[PDB]
C-alpha cells in the first residue's frame, strides 16, 4: 500500500540518479552542490515524484538504505563517484 508507494518513489528517484539520466539530465546537474548533493525537497518537487506523493517522510523513507543514493540530512546525492557530475548552474 504505502509500501508500493513507497517502491515507486524509490525507483523514481533512483533512476534520477543512474549514468543514463545523468548523462543528459543537465538540470539536474547543474542543481548540484561540488559534492553532488540536491535538496531531497527539489526532488520532491518533480513532476514525477510530486505525483506520487507530496509526504516528504515517505520520500525520505523510499530512499532510506539506498544502494544508490547516499542522504545526508537534508540532501541526496549517487553514492559512487558523486563529484563527477555537478556542472554549472
Ligand atoms: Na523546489
Amino acid at each position: 500500500s504505502q509500501e508500493l508507494l513507497k517502491d515507486y518513489i524509490k525507483r523514481q528517484i533512483e533512476y534520477y540518479f543512474s549514468v543514463d539520466n545523468l548523462e543528459r539530465d543537465f538540470f539536474l546537474r547543474r542543481k548540484m552542490d561540488a559534492d553532488g548533493f540536491l535538496p531531497i525537497t527539489l526532488i520532491a518537487s518533480f513532476h514525477r515524484v510530486q505525483a506520487l506523493t507530496t509526504d516528504i517522510s515517505l520520500i525520505f523513507a523510499a530512499l532510506k538504505d539506498s544502494k544508490v543514493v547516499e542522504i545526508v540530512d537534508e540532501k541526496v546525492r549517487r553514492r559512487e563517484e558523486p563529484e563527477k557530475w555537478p556542472l554549472p548552474p
